[PDB]
């Protein structure tokens, strides 16, 4: 095959349309259960709340799983990180039943402290087994300028235990236990920079701000003088690119585009 | 707030002006004392040393702190990295004197071996803490083409333990033993490729060339054959673009801006 | 010197062509011997197998290092990973014959398991200090969206001990033993998006595909539907970057680009 | 030995006599594929003769085990494999659950403590055999990890908190009955297996890499002398031995010793 | 030395005249002691006996705890969280009750106390801080004990005390103050070597009170176990002295520490 | 093997006939040794006195030393990289004295041995490059002793003396002409378990000499105490074999470092 196409445009077109069946108009159709993976309590609701509410409304079934337990994110001396992170599981229930997700699996790494290592693609992949989810959802680990590492791994981590969840030789206890292999059909990193497919969220802008609110911890009155107007300006970011005022932004890919593609940044 | 703004263009300017009050018109001034991390002896000099004099000049208090021993630098094989190690604390010592550096935290990590870990970040809290200093300088960890993973790693756990050191929960001995909670004023990345303030260094060029000559062990005459050209050239590069001869580089963005930002690249 | 050019740009054409005489016409010029290190089976032959028979031809000795033992890659629940990377090293063997390679240094660390630390610089840098090689080639680590950990860790591990090789308090006991420093003379990088220089294998192409074709376990006729496009589609983006149908790309740059040059970029 | 005496008898209730006999489901654990049958073969046959179900836990591959140039590690695990399968069917064993860390590499960790774990929740069985990690001048880091590693994966099987996504996904905690050492140069329980040695012996020689005829030459007399050492301490000629311990006996008693 | 007999009188001259040591009130000229427990309730279990005792005779005692205990339960609704939380408030009771107001809580979480150089450096700034006259920790080398977190404190301990005199192990320490501290002496609790016991039965019913201030550590229902298992743990060290409630110690020269192939000898 | 009635018979039989094992003279065939040490001076402390007795005999002594001595000092103002130096020095004295013809440092800071597979390949690749008869290396078992660097050299040695055999085991090496190599014997020097002593009583006084060599680690002031401390341990090893001073080593055949329950026994 393709000894007869002609430029590199041609058989980069013929790939994606034909070999790969790969678009961008509605990626998330026939997602019956998705996960969704964050670093820290509030981070689904922060990068994609008006998505998972969107999809909560069609009947999707929208799994968490939080990487971490919150542990570090106060400036109170009196809060002792064992303390906030109770509180926090708690902003995080709340939240999630604003945004109709009924499971959480916390993973219990501290904050500022997720490894990055085979044991963590374990925890992720056993889940990704029991799941067996049609979807999958984490931060992109390519953002420019992202300076926390619990979120870069994640994103790595998440790409990375997808994959490796196909492959029986991969953590072989759970196979022998009646965790079987699985494939997810797709991939979607939010808090991203090259976004590619972009929702409208304008109609739900207002339930997010108060899923993302729920994390009292995070968001006082003084905080919040900063953060809904960051907000508002990522929502617009994403809006603008499909000439809407609020969006939230999400990359898809080709599976095969996430290794050995010297023309991944195209699409 | 922001509910009433049309565009993200409206919205990115707002942010930047109203809300977080940020500008590169004189980023440095109300400083009184700064820290300047470097990898290796010679790093703050041959990046930033220019900018340092100035600094000095100014009587801010300019504080170093040094990743590594050096340990590895030289091709002779009768040197031991011991012995290296010596010299080059003593050459960084002259260095530091023509600048007007008066204090140096030796990390001593060993040269290539350099940890990426909680472990480092709380030795670069532990004196951030306690010198409560408004400026860190780090070198930009996404500098494209960075093959030293000592230089990587200083930059990432630079900019993180700067964001840690505001949590009593991290590090919380610190706390314990009456070092408390700092807030840093500005970071601000050297060796980028994306400065977005530049300091004329036209006149003090010389006594850079002088401090960085000082490091003896790394620049023979031989190597100085390469090197001053090289050398030139980036200040060149960065002289350039505020149209003078001789310039040095730095990125500063607002903190928010290093986390979860998509157009943190806009600045 | 540099004293008496008047702008940045002239500064970098003369430290490009004066001081550091680099050159994209020919690098491959001198090689009487290379190492091509890949991450897994399989890769140097998908990655620059063309250029490697037109290395071979020229009687340029050819040496692979292989990362890991690619004992994760097949669904197939039948075959363990230890046989699955006898196999492989079987059709690793068929496949560098083809491709007129005679030596393969086999590392064995565990495929998805690859380790970034100083233990495995000290296996590279035994193998480069022994077999003292002109050139080294190995993929770009910062090819972006590559999700392979394996993949990034054998880019940044390479060129990093292709820098260390020449350091005698590096991995000290090589010396004690009889193997001297080595300073190998260039490092292309394939698997790049970025290529500076291209090969032609319009010819090999065949050849290259037969060779890939010999990693069965990999490449089943089912996935040679996919592959097959996918390698002819990479082939292609190369190629027109130099008018002929099909090619392989290189980064190659001067050895001072890999470290705090802030227009590394501009070749 | 007037306290002590009544908390042994009157509230962990414990005794040397046959802690085996009330079990269904034992988990023997060697570090490498040969172990159980060198360590504990005999008693392997004997429970699966009266009933009880015997699993293997293997940590490593054994990917280190030869001398010979011409063969790689990953054939030698192969090889391994089959004989363990071999030296297995003979003993009534009939699932292994393989661990595969690389032979010379196991590490100690929690991630290792979490397939243990998640292979006992699983298995839910009895007892437990592994290495004593207390055995003397024991100078195989494989063999001193899998047995600290067995003993915490034990305790901690209990424990909601510990590993907690098996809990999410139904594997329950569980309490296994006893743990059985192995290799132990202190037993306090000794079984009889000199009708069962040459069994034994022939399952040991099933790992015919590891057992050349040269190397049987100073084995067969080691794990000869081996057994009578065990076996003349309840005054019969061959035996495998064990220590056991009442769970409390494993944390910061001081008397431990005395049993 | 050059001219003594046998073995045995060189030894009695090397602890005698060289060394000074001696087990007859070890603790006698101490004014601040840290005691180092794994998880809390372990200085209670193993030495509250003795530290109500050292409160009393003016001694400043200041506790460190390497974890959080967020492991310690066997109930399913209760987050490792939670667990912690309460661990911490009845640690806090127990403190109170032996005279105790300083805990330094190191926080790594029960089951996953590291052993690294990271640790020590945060036991040798402690240490550093306060320069304590003695520091008390598990005995590593216990037999058949099961517990990571047990062991490493205990080898942590003793390694920090002797790292603590020593300006170039963390050198940013000195940097910013905290000069080095030679600990006078170091005593091992949870024992089965010990060379010096205190008597305790005055204080034994105070120290089980100070123990059930553990209320998730100890059920009612548990307690049917663990208190008879701590009454026949008392008297293990309360007969080798003469009494019916005692707590043992092992207290060694420093350079006992160390290439002492006599070791056991005392 | 079935003839045999007790256990004690068929132990005598594994030990003369099977193993070919006795401890008359076990360093008798060395033409090559190599003596490992944690830190510079602990060939010199432990066996110094054995490593003369060799160098004379005509065997080659070759050093490992495991770290640099980096953290050996309480003097504030010296860098550990300045010490580092400086014992690399008092290191080549001293060895000159006992005629040891090399060592192979491997750099590794004081106080941060790794315990890994890392290490092991260093020993592993110097094992096979000299391939010594002998190993010699301080005893891991050596009870109370608190040093990570000593235990860790101790367990490293022993493991690498046995990987080095294995052609998998560091599989480079194989691949640059490095082939495995069988090492005759392994000593444990530091033992609380010795089963041969060499007798040093004439050649002690060049020992105290060799050590006294490493003038940073002893002053005349710490001197006081570690000549009286050295001669004790002398003694204890010496009255063993009923000499005034010795050096007491722990060999036993490969077989019983590996799941061998009556290893105490010999
Ligand atoms: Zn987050
Ligand atoms: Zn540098
Ligand atoms: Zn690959
Ligand atoms: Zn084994
Ligand atoms: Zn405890
Ligand atoms: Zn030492």
């Amino acid at each position: 095959m393709f000894e007869n196409v002609s430029t590199f445009e041609e058989a980069f077109n013929k790939l994606l349309k034909e070999v790969l069946e790969f678009n961008l108009e509605n990626p998330f159709e026939d997602a019956k259960k998705v996960i969704c993976i964050e670093p820290h309590p509030d981070d689904c609701a922060i990068g994609m709340g008006g998505t998972i509410k969107k999809l909560s409304d069609e009947g999707v079934e929208v799994i968490y799983i939080c990487m971490t337990d919150g542990y570090m994110g106060t400036t109170d001396e009196k809060l002792s990180g064992h303390e906030l992170a109770l509180i926090r599981r708690r902003e995080e229930e709340e939240s999630a039943k604003l945004l109709g997700v009924r499971k959480i699996y916390w993973l219990n790494y501290r904050d500022t402290e997720l490894p990055y290592s085979r044991e963590v693609r374990k925890d992720l992949v056993k889940i990704i087994r029991k799941e067996k989810p049609d979807g999958v959802f984490a931060p992109d680990p390519w953002l420019p300028y992202e300076s926390h590492p619990d979120h870069r791994r994640t994103g790595f981590l998440a790409i990375e235990s997808v994959a490796f969840s196909q492959l029986p030789n991969f953590s072989n206890i759970d196979i022998d236990i009646g965790l079987k292999p699985h494939s997810v059909s797709f991939i979607a990193l939010y808090y991203t920079h090259k976004p590619n497919y972009i929702v409208d969220i304008t109609d739900l802008m207002e339930l997010k701000l108060k899923a993302i609110r729920a994390h009292r911890s995070q968001f006082t009155d003084d905080i919040w003088e900063t953060w809904e107007p960051f907000l508002r300006t990522v929502t617009m970011f994403y809006g603008e690119k499909i000439g809407v005022r609020y969006g939230e932004g999400f990359r898809v890919m080709p599976g095969l585009f996430y290794h050995i593609t010297p023309f991944a940044d195209l699409i």
